């Protein structure tokens, strides 16, 4: 049931994959793994996620086992599979000498521990007596490789599967995994989009006396909030951050500063539109699945209309595969696009001069392909497994829980810019931002005509669940807090939206320091950065908090941008401010790191390593190994996606 060894065997499984993924992206890669493994070789294959079963009866397996794992934080394994990570990390020497496995690791080098968590997993399997098979996969998201490195990672392991297990190839084939039926009607327990059954209307909500939502929420069960109060952020005719207000009192829903919330989307209408067209499918289409077997999870709520799981349930946007093209070889709308297809498939340069470059979702791909040609041939079941689940997107709340207990403020930057290869083609746009900025617009009464927002959405959702700008959320404990005494001096970097906890904490020490009117606040200082002055998030706040805060906040601003001038990072401004810096690391000041900016968590530590290695005199590595202590002592906090 949760046990491993005895789920494999009780379905007679011939092959074992697991992976472990928080934004889902190991999960994907594993289940086209899979997919392909059972296209290929008909294998009868177990796609498990490494949270959902007790590995200690791994040794037990009597199948080889592919492992997909992640990499966040120190080079760790994804919270929600802590569980598979200590079982690994505890085992014992010879305590897996049965198992057989080969991995493929997911990272991005611009982070420090590149791909650190299959690294350090690979290091103790092998010392628990686990034999490796083919070469340890290693994804580059920094490089934007991924996608590609697990292309060749993928035929070099299928050749090694094929000896070991002395394999008969044969042509690849589609075979679903689950039972496709087409209903006739729609009901109360049938999904039009709901987050979770929970909220179908044959479901009643989990309340409390007062009516007060109750039940954990989490990825499996969101709590549909109101966006109480938006605005925008930004003054650039370009650019745009929105900064929501979530209402979460209606739940039980407790939050600390430095948490995440995290937004679960619906696509635009106009790229619904689009996937609808170039495969030809009704909206209407009512369908149910149902598993082919015990080990297989039906990806969303069911029955429900294929014009809700294309509209709330599939990532119909994004980077196209090289492998899904491989995978639609099948169903190719006539020989010409079939042939196309075919060799599209297999050249991976070409692949990228022909879509990858033009920034096509899969539906342009495959429009581009056939010139307007139709791919009626797909099953709406291939797709339900070959697109990517729609997955929640996180932003750091920008709120403290000490003055907003049931407030969680949302600082996002927009992601919609100009196609760098069509000119005359559709910005290349972001599915949740944009999202938040129609529901900005929208609860502004703003003439959205005029403005420049690239996409609409269905503002009313499922069964008009998500009326009155409400959309599904939940909180994810996280690690980044504030110093445990008030009087600890505090060092926070963050450019961009990397500000969005500071806000949260400067809130919270102005809201702590409030509750006291005695208590002496020890230093804070926040380093800001951003393009010029049309970007600069909050700016008429942070004065009136320095006014309540007084001599205990200092603000460090740098833009990047300003016309005539030498662009500026907050790694310059610590540098300029290498005294006061080093000054407070040595009175037990805590260091913050929050941000985007690729190679903005890798520079703003090297230039701490400079501040110290000056400070103290000693050698870089000394540095930087005292910067590592401060790191895992908890003193170095990083909150860098
Ligand atoms: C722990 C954590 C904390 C975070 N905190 C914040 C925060 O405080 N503030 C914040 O603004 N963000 C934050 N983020 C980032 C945020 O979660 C999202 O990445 C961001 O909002 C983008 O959302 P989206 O819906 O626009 O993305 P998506 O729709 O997934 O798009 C991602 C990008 O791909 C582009 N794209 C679209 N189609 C294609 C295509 N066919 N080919 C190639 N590219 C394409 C988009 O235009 C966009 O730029 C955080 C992330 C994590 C993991
Ligand atoms: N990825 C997506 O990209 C967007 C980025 O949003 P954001 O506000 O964080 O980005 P942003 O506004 O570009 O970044 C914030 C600031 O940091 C600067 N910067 C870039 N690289 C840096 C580095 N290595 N070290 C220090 N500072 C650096 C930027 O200047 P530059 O002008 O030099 O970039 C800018 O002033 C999001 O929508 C996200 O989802
Ligand atoms: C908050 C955050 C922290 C990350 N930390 C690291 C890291 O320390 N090392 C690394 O190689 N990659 C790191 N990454 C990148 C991921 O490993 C990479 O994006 C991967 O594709 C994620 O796959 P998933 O969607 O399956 O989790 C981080 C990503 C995020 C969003």
């Amino acid at each position: 049931n949760r046990d491993i060894a005895q789920v494999v065997t009780e379905n007679n499984k011939n092959y074992l994959v697991l992976y472990a993924s928080q934004t889902g992206t190991a999960e994907g890669f594993a289940k086209a793994f899979s997919k392909e493994l059972v296209a290929k070789f008909n294998l009868n294959v177990m796609c498990a996620d490494v949270e959902n079963y007790d590995f200690e009866s791994l040794n037990d397996v009597p199948v080889i086992v592919s492992i997909f794992i992640s990499t966040y934080g120190e080079g760790d394994f994804p919270d929600g599979a802590v569980n598979f990570e200590d079982f690994i990390c505890n085992a014992e020497a010879g305590a897996l000498s049965n198992l057989r496995y080969n991995m493929f690791g997911l990272g991005n080098s611009t982070y420090e521990f590149f791909n650190g968590a299959a690294k350090k997993a690979e290091k103790h399997l092998s010392a628990a007596g686990a034999i490796r098979l083919g070469k340890l996969g290693e994804a580059d998201d920094g490089a934007g490789t991924t996608d590609e490195d697990y292309m060749a990672w993928k035929d070099s392991i299928l050749e090694v599967l094929k000896d070991e297990l002395h394999l008969d190839e044969q042509e690849a084939k589609f075979t679903s995994q689950f039972q496709y039926t087409v209903l006739n009607e729609i009901t109360d327990s049938m999904s039009l989009g709901e987050p979770s059954a929970h909220y179908l209307p044959s479901h009643q909500l989990n309340r409390n006396a007062d009516g007060i939502q109750l039940g954990p929420f989490d990825l499996s069960q969101p709590y549909i909030a109101p966006i109480v109060k938006s605005r925008e952020l930004f003054s650039s005719n370009d650019r745009n951050c929105i900064h929501s207000e979530f209402d979460l009192s209606g739940s039980n829903i407790k939050y600390s500063t430095g948490d995440h919330l995290a937004v679960w989307p619906s696509n635009p209408l106009e790229k619904v539109e689009q996937f609808l067209s170039i495969f030809n499918l009704d909206p209407e289409t009512i369908f149910d699945l149902k598993p082919l077997d015990p080990t297989v999870k039906v990806p969303f709520p069911t029955p429900t209309t294929i014009g809700a799981a294309i509209k709330h349930y599939l990532e119909i946007t994004g980077p196209v595969s090289r492998q899904l093209f491989s995978s639609l070889i099948q169903f190719a709308p006539n020989a010409d696009v079939k042939e196309k297809l075919t060799l599209l498939s297999k050249d991976k340069d070409q692949f990228a001069v022909e879509i990858t470059s033009k920034y096509f979702n899969i539906a342009d791909a495959l429009k581009y392909l056939s010139d307007g040609a139709k791919w009626d041939t797909v099953p709406m079941q291939f797709l339900v497994e070959s697109v990517p689940q729609m997955t929640p997107r996180y932003y750091s709340i920008s709120s403290s829980s000490l003055s907003e207990k049931q407030t969680v403020h949302v600082t996002s930057i927009v992601e919609n810019f100009p196609n760098p290869e069509l000119p005359d083609a559709p910005p290349v746009v972001g599915v949740t931002t944009n999202l938040l900025r129609n529901i900005q617009l929208a609860q502004n009464n703003v003439n959205i005509a005029e403005t420049n927002l690239p996409v609409h959405y269905d503002l009313n959702g499922p069964r008009k669940l998500f009326a009155n700008y409400k959309l599904p959320v939940h909180v994810r404990r996280s690690n980044f807090r504030l110093p445990s005494n008030p009087s600890t001096p505090v060092i926070m970097i963050g450019p961009g939206t990397g500000v969005a906890p500071f806000r949260g904490f400067i809130r919270e020490r102005v809201a702590f320091l409030e509750s006291q009117k005695n208590v002496s606040l020890g230093k804070h200082i926040l380093f800001y950065g951003s393009r010029n002055t049309d970007d600069f998030l909050y700016q008429d706040e942070w004065p009136e908090y320095a006014k309540k805060l007084d001599g205990s906040f200092e603000m460090v601003v740098a833009h990047s941008r300003l016309p005539n001038t030498k662009k500026v990072y907050v790694q310059d401004k610590l540098k300029d401010y290498e005294d006061q810096v080093f000054e407070m690391i040595n009175n037990g000041a805590f260091i913050y790191v929050c941000g985007d900016a690729k190679g903005m968590a890798k520079g703003v530590s090297t230039a701490l390593v400079g501040i110290l290695s000056r400070g103290k005199s000693i050698t870089t590595d000394e540095a930087t190994e005292l910067i590592k202590m401060l790191k895992t002592s908890g003193r170095y906090q990083e909150d860098v996606w």
